[PDB]
Formats: C-alpha cells, sequence, structure tokens
C-alpha cells in the first residue's frame, strides 16, 4: 500500500430535524456512520506515519472553513482590500462529532502505540473504515472536546530544538473549565471557572515531560503570552455561538517552587478570522445565560529559547494544529 490524496467522505449522527448548524451541515456534506465499524489489526507490519505532513488535516480544514462560511454568517467580513456585509443571523452552534472515513480503493491506517510521538514507525497498526467522532473545536492556548491519550501525557512537535514549532500537548486527564455568561450589567462580560488545584497538577505532570525531553537539569517555567492578536493572546474559544476571550493570565504562571480559578471573559463582537487572513464582525451577544461546559483535554504552547531555564507560552493560531492532535493516529493509503 502507498500514502495517496484523495476525496475523503465525511461521517456522522447528525439529525435532520435538529436546526443547530454542525447538525445540518453533516446532513448535507455526511453520511449516516456505520454502528459496527471494522476494524482490522494488521500483523507483522510496521509503518512510516508523519503527522506533521498529513493531508487529511487540510481536507478537514477546509471542511470546517467551508462549514463556517454556511453557518457563521458575519455581518461585516472585511479581507485585503475587499468588503462583505451579510445578514448575520445568531444560530444554535455546538459541535458534533465527525467522523472521516477512506473511498473504494483506499483503506485507513492506524498507529496503536502507546508512546508514538507523531513522527517515525510504528508496530501495533490497524485499518479502519472511518476515524473516530472529532469534533472541529476552534480554539487557542487550550484544546478543548477531544480525545485524551490513553497513558500519559504525549507532548508532540514536529522539532523540538526548534522553538518555532508548537509544542501539541496531548493529556491523559481532562481538566472541566465552566464558562458562563451571566443573565442579569455588562452583556459582554462573562467568566470561566475550573478547579484550581487540579490545574496545578496538570501544570505539574507536564513540566515533567518537558524534563524529559530537553534535559532535566532544566528548570521548566510557564509564562504568558508575549503579545499579538487577543485570539492567541487570550484562550479564545466560541461557546454557545458566541466568541469568548478568556485572559488566562493565570492558566500561565507556574513554578515549581482559594480553590477555583475564574479567567476573565469577554465576548467580543469583532473577530480575527482563521480561516483566512481578515477581520468579521457578528451581531451583538444573545440574550439569556450563554453556558457550556467543556474537557480541556490538550493544549498548544511554544517555547522561547534563544540557558538552563526554559520558559513555556501558550501558543496557538493555526487550526491545523487543532485537527493534527486527532488526526496524527491516522494516514491514507491506497490498496493496489
Ligand atoms: C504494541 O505492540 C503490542 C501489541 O501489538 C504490545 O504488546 C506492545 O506493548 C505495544 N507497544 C508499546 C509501545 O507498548
Ligand atoms: C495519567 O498521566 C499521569 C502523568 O501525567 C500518569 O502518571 C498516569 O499513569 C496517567 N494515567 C493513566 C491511567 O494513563
Ligand atoms: C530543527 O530545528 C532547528 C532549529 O530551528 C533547525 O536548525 C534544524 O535544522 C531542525 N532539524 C531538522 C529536523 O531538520
Ligand atoms: C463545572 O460544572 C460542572 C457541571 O457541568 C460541575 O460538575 C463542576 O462543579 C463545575 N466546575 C467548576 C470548577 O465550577
Ligand atoms: C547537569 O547534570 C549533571 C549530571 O551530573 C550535573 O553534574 C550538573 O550539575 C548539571 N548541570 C546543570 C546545568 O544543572
Ligand atoms: C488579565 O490579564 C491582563 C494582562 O494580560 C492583566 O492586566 C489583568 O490583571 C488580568 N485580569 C485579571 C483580573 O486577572
Ligand atoms: C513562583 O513561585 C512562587 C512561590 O510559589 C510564587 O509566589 C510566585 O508567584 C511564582 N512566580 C513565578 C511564576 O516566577
Ligand atoms: C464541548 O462540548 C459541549 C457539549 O456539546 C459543548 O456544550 C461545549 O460548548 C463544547 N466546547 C467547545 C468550546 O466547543
Ligand atoms: C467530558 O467529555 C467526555 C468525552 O469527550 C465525556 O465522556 C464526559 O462525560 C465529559 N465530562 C466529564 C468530565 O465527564
Amino acid at each position: 500500500w502507498k500514502e495517496a490524496t484523495t476525496t475523503l467522505f465525511c461521517a456522522s449522527d447528525a439529525k435532520a430535524y435538529d436546526t443547530e448548524v454542525h447538525n445540518v451541515w453533516a446532513t448535507h456534506a455526511c453520511v449516516p456512520t456505520d454502528p459496527n465499524p471494522q476494524e482490522v489489526k494488521l500483523e507483522n507490519v510496521t509503518e512510516n506515519f508523519n503527522m506533521w505532513k498529513n493531508n487529511m488535516v487540510e481536507q478537514m480544514h477546509e471542511d470546517i472553513i467551508s462549514l463556517w462560511d454556511q453557518s457563521l454568517k458575519p455581518c461585516v467580513k472585511l479581507t485585503g482590500g475587499s468588503v462583505i456585509t451579510q445578514a448575520c443571523p445568531k444560530v444554535s452552534f455546538e459541535p458534533i462529532p465527525i467522523h472521516y472515513c477512506a473511498p473504494a480503493g483506499f483503506a485507513i491506517l492506524k498507529c496503536n502505540d502507546k508512546k508514538f510521538n507523531g513522527t517515525g514507525p510504528c508496530t501495533n497498526v490497524s485499518t479502519v473504515q472511518c476515524t473516530h467522532g472529532i469534533r472541529p473545536v476552534v480554539s487557542t492556548q487550550l484544546l478543548l472536546n477531544g480525545s485524551l491519550a490513553e497513558e500519559e501525557i504525549v507532548i508532540r512537535s514536529e522539532n523540538f530544538t526548534n522553538n518555532a514549532k508548537t509544542i501539541i500537548v496531548q493529556l491523559n486527564e481532562s481538566v472541566v473549565i465552566n464558562c458562563t455568561r451571566p443573565n442579569n450589567g455588562d452583556i459582554r462580560q462573562a467568566h470561566c471557572n475550573l478547579s484550581k488545584t487540579q490545574w496545578e497538577n496538570t501544570l505539574e505532570q507536564i513540566a515533567i515531560k518537558l524534563k524529559e525531553q530537553f534535559g532535566n537539569n532544566k528548570t521548566i517555567i510557564f509564562n504568558p503570552s508575549s503579545g499579538g492578536d487577543p485570539e492567541i493572546v487570550t484562550h479564545s474559544f466560541n461557546c454557545g455561538g458566541e466568541f469568548f476571550y478568556c485572559n488566562s493570565t493565570q492558566l500561565f504562571t507556574w513554578n515549581d517552587t482559594g480553590r477555583n480559578i475564574t479567567l476573565p471573559c469577554r465576548i467580543k463582537q469583532i473577530i480575527n478570522m482563521w480561516q483566512e487572513v481578515g477581520k468579521a464582525m457578528y451581531a451583538p451577544p444573545i440574550r439569556g445565560q450563554i453556558r457550556c461546559s467543556s474537557n480541556i483535554t490538550g493544549l498548544l504552547l511554544t517555547r522561547d529559547g534563544g540557558n538552563g531555564t526554559e520558559i513555556f507560552r501558550p501558543g496557538g493560531g493555526d487550526m491545523r494544529d487543532n485537527w493534527r492532535s486527532e488526526l496524527y493516529k491516522y494516514k491514507v493509503v491506497k490498496i493496489e
């Protein structure tokens, strides 16, 4: 079998009666999943995997972009010199698991190694028809509603010596963060709550995996975002069709030397688009309480670099990194 680039088709459990945009897009661009997927483990076979050059990350990415271009209609969209204005009605926004599968003559390989670091060989390979349900969660600094690692915290980078490369952290235990726009004074003011002690344990367990990649003479320190667009400066995401911008300063101030962490949040109308370079405008925040509990299953940090003391700051920006943390243990091959 050889790795080829084909036209994938997505599968989903989308209800036709649900008017939530993901359920509507998936009842249009996807197919009903198979209740009994046949995963066949390959005997005595070792294959090469590369998550950093996977095509499925691309086709998924374009599908999410095409999804958003039909789902979240902005009032004003501004790209390089051109202006796009249209109706901007608020909708139901709750990401549904999207399964990706291979066409006829093709199959999907799956690495089952418990320590797989992203690139290299694999001794435990199987062949499934469709990938697992990947919730297309668009967020920064922290990954959400994703798939946890089976064993330990498997940090992954394209080049660890390269400080410009994003290290995608995959947790083995999740932390639940509850974000809330109180009903009520300020319709843009919101917040999020998570366990303070549960969070300091993650920063500690991660700082051990970081001493296994850069040396045990290193002192791991976590600092906030350096600068840039608020999308990567704060923990930006989308809860209830609203774009939250949670200041994660308290999340990224740590050293090895209350009980709840409350992140000050802000519902913003103007968004720096991730699909392409530009800006988008949406209607003012809706009425009532906007709230959704999420599971922090992964991270997106970076390294400063440039001796002894290693500083790590929250990253993000490229939503392909979001897909890779789910589409790493996979590849498309052509069966003869
Ligand atoms: C993968 O190989 C076998 C299952 O096929 C298993 O015994 C072994 O522990 C796995 N490898 C790792 C990384 O543990
Ligand atoms: C969870 O991760 C911790 C270290 O971060 C590890 O010690 C533990 O074995 C993991 N739990 C399981 C059951 O994978
Ligand atoms: C890894 O990153 C370093 C620093 O950017 C670079 O000099 C080196 O060429 C890279 N190594 C690889 C894998 O080519
Ligand atoms: C988050 O809300 C969940 C229910 O969704 C609850 O179990 C938990 O106590 C809340 N956590 C925090 C830190 O508020
Ligand atoms: C690094 O580890 C070696 C191991 O013996 C130790 O001698 C040395 O003091 C350490 N150096 C630093 C930079 O901490
Ligand atoms: C949020 O972070 C900003 C700087 O990024 C800081 O000035 C502010 O004090 C933080 N808010 C709170 C209440 O922690
Ligand atoms: C580092 O650790 C000390 C003691 O826990 C704490 O008071 C201080 O705020 C921390 N500051 C950093 C991140 O250097
Ligand atoms: C995670 O999933 C839950 C349940 O669908 C949802 O309420 C929440 O908004 C999701 N989080 C994000 C940021 O997509
Ligand atoms: C968090 O999400 C997982 C699967 O994504 C789900 O099983 C679980 O019920 C959710 N909440 C928690 C922390 O149990």
